[PDB]
């Protein structure tokens, strides 16, 4: 199944969601994480680096922490300017047909790669935050979803209180809410998924519940 | 420069030394880790798995945590069986040619891959514990070094007291003694080097001093 994480505004926790949700899913099922953002955030969250070579989409992958990560590369940049969304879409589907779950990380916009990842996604997932820029972003994403006729789940990040906006009929706001935590910044200094770092840093993990509920909700 | 970690008995810290020392050398210089153990200890130590493909020696490499790790693969099992020591040696020289430091993990024996990595190693290091069978292994390694005309540096693991033996004119015993540490098991369970774990696990780095010292003892 294809899980695409969408948000036209950066810093909302999109890469964190892709990385940690893919890792949580890897535990019982064969999971891949395809990194479509040229920044390569999700590539960095697995201890790696953006390839400074213009590579074909999906040709290269490395299995880190039992996740098949397709690392980011500068080839995306050209795709992200003059790409053919049908061909990237078919490529994403052809890769996903080898995984129980393919989580896709998208660049901070709604361009060619975001459209490619959205039209073939089985589920679209948007993080949301209380500051007003993410609120304008999610409202515009609802118009995106309608004009393409697609759904998207949403969940609240960087907060203790859950964010809900009820005129958005193509965005279902779940109850899931993730508060700030040392774990994210520490694991990012490490360059590992936050869940995996939690597995050994503390005894009773608290981050696993968020991504567990996210997985259960999208699996419906 | 090529560094080969050698030991006949498993469980002394061979992989742990390879991983941590290579990561330490990556701080300033271009460093590679060649995993020649078919079991893939160092490979696991970087969050990867051994390839179930018969790859050629030193073709797959991933940059994990600033280190060019060459993962273990079943092809090693072929080379360990009937590999020509000379050809394996020349290959290892090719692999290490482009690296300021090439650290090599070896299997728990003195077989084909191990002898091939010693015959070309610029320096050879052999961890020792105060365990009877490890004390025996260092004597056997002194024997094999004499048979092939090479030297090795030893240091103590799993102990606060340094181990030293007499009439082993081929192994220099250094004052470096590494004490037990929870950080080691935790970096194992997480799957990263321990010097990178303690980079965030604490505030005043502790384990890096021993590799700081070991680099100095083996560089002069
Ligand atoms: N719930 C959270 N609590 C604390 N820090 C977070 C949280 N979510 C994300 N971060 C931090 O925000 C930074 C950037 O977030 P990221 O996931 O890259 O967002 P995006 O990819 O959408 O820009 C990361 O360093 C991450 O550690
Ligand atoms: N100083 C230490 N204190 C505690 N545990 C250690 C120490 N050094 C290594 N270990 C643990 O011992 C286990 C085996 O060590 P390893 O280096 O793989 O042995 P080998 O030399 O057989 O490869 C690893 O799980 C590692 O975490
Ligand atoms: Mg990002
Ligand atoms: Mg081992």
């Amino acid at each position: 199944m294809i899980v695409t994480v969408i948000n036209q505004k950066g810093g909302v926790g999109k890469t964190t969601t892709s990385v940690n949700l893919s890792y949580y899913l890897s535990k019982e099922k064969k999971t891949g994480l395809l990194d479509l953002d040229p920044e390569g955030g999700a590539t960095i969250s697995y201890g790696m680096k953006r390839e400074l070579k213009e590579l074909p989409l999906g040709e290269k992958s490395v299995n880190i922490f039992n996740v098949e990560v397709f690392p980011a590369h500068i080839g995306l940049l050209k795709l992200e300017l003059n790409g053919d969304v049908e061909e990237i879409s078919n490529k994403i589907k052809e890769i996903g047909k080898q995984f129980d779950f393919l989580v896709i990380d998208t660049p901070p916009n709604l361009g060619t790669l975001a459209i490619s990842a959205m039209l073939v996604a089985d589920r679209i997932v948007s993080p949301v935050t209380p500051q007003p820029l993410a609120l304008e972003a999610i409202k515009n994403l609802d118009s995106r979803l309608k004009s393409i006729g697609k759904n998207a789940y949403s969940f609240t990040n960087f907060s203790k209180k859950v964010v809900k906006l009820d005129n958005l009929s193509s965005v279902k706001f779940t109850e899931i809410t993730i508060p700030p935590s040392r774990l994210f910044i520490e694991a990012s200094r490490l360059g590992v998924p936050a869940l995996r770092y939690e597995e050994v840093r503390i005894k009773k993990p608290k981050l696993a519940n968020y991504y567990q509920q996210l997985a259960k909700v999208i699996s419906e």
